[PDB]
């Protein structure tokens, strides 16, 4: 069983989400002036905005506990992969702080490393606006590896055999499993080896 | 102006970053986003999108006659389509900048195990076709990733989204002093050549904690 709670400044960008609860709460509600201000600009200097601890420190006071990891999408984060997916299938309780602006100060993260488990990461090599596509892709890779619910994929085909001059590879349709996991292992290292040579340990592109 | 047609069996998956897009942008038709149901070029009565795979195997294959009904109607030979994917070539920063230029992006979102590879093949004929893929993890199909392509695209689009190697460090704002912890002085300190050297050196020492494959 796991409990994820996601915490933003845009709830509604989380709509796209019985052995798993998603909560999504509203940043907002936790400050105190009128003008609900969660950012600030940052001290040294610098383009953009930083948001405050402040707001951060009591939502997240009040939503983990010490068995929480906590998750903080940056493009700063050590890497999400795979592997990181089957990590954290097996928790009992995820929280993920979304970020907007130029990032969350990081006495957030540092408060936090005090009391429970940590976690900043990245889901690839691209800037996003904020941290809740990065939430929404975390949570899918997650939550289908949650109990009870390498190489590249080579290409796949259906019906019909035949489709605007172009056939399924013959092998696929001979019913011969040898020959046919054979052509697959071909294509999936043929495939990995042109979009992917970092997998099997080659310099990659450009 | 930038196009952006998504298709998907989940179109309300893409719903969040339709709202997203500032009324400024549209009103000057800098961008466009639209989202179309598959199931709206489907054959027949029961709306099929998926069959068995030839060869056998887990899992079902998206059906190539429906997306190449889809994709007659919506792509031209301007586009660029865009198919996310486990199996596809890494999307990055230099990705998004390239593609931030286009004039029609068509995002194809597969679900179950992908969509038959003739459709690609196909369009690959008489368009420009991407297969990307947007980070070493596997999702349920490719409308969270589709997400991911918009937002990092759009916002280099001047004036799209409301916003205008080494990772960066820290950031710090008010209060100086929060839970025991102080905003370290240097920030403080108005030597900005000072400042700029401690943050290169948090930078080094982040990208050597975290992404040593970045050196
Ligand atoms: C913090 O440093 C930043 C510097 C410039 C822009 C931004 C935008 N931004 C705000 C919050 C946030 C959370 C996550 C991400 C993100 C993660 C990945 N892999 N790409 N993008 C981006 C975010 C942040
Ligand atoms: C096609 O090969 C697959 C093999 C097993 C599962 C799936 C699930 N799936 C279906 C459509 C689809 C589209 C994109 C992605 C995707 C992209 C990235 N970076 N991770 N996951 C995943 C998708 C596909």
């Amino acid at each position: 069983s796991m409990k994820i709670d996601v915490v933003t400044i845009f709830p509604e960008y989380l709509q796209p989400v019985g052995l798993v609860d998603v909560a999504v709460h509203d940043l907002r509600r936790w400050t105190h002036d009128v003008h609900k201000s969660v950012d600030d600009s940052p001290y040294g200097g610098g383009p953009g905005m930083v948001m405050k601890p402040t707001v951060w420190g009591d939502a997240l006071d009040e939503i983990c506990t010490s068995e929480t990891l906590l998750v903080v999408p940056t493009p700063a984060g050590y890497p999400f992969t795979q592997e990181t997916a089957w990590q954290w299938s097996t928790e009992d309780h995820l929280v993920i702080a979304c970020g907007r602006y130029e990032g969350i100060d990081q006495r957030v993260a540092d408060d936090a490393a005090t009391r429970m488990r940590v976690r900043e990461v990245s889901i690839g090599d691209y800037v996003l606006n904020g941290g809740e596509a990065a939430a929404l892709v975390i949570i899918e890779a997650v939550l289908r590896l949650v109990p009870g619910v390498s190489l590249l994929e080579g290409p796949s085909y259906t019906r019909p055999p035949s489709w605007r001059g172009m056939d399924v590879p013959p092998v696929l349709l001979s019913g011969d499993h040898a020959k046919i996991a054979a052509w697959r292992a071909e294509q999936s290292r043929q495939r990995t080896i042109e979009r992917r040579p970092d997998l099997l340990g080659f310099d990659s592109p450009t």
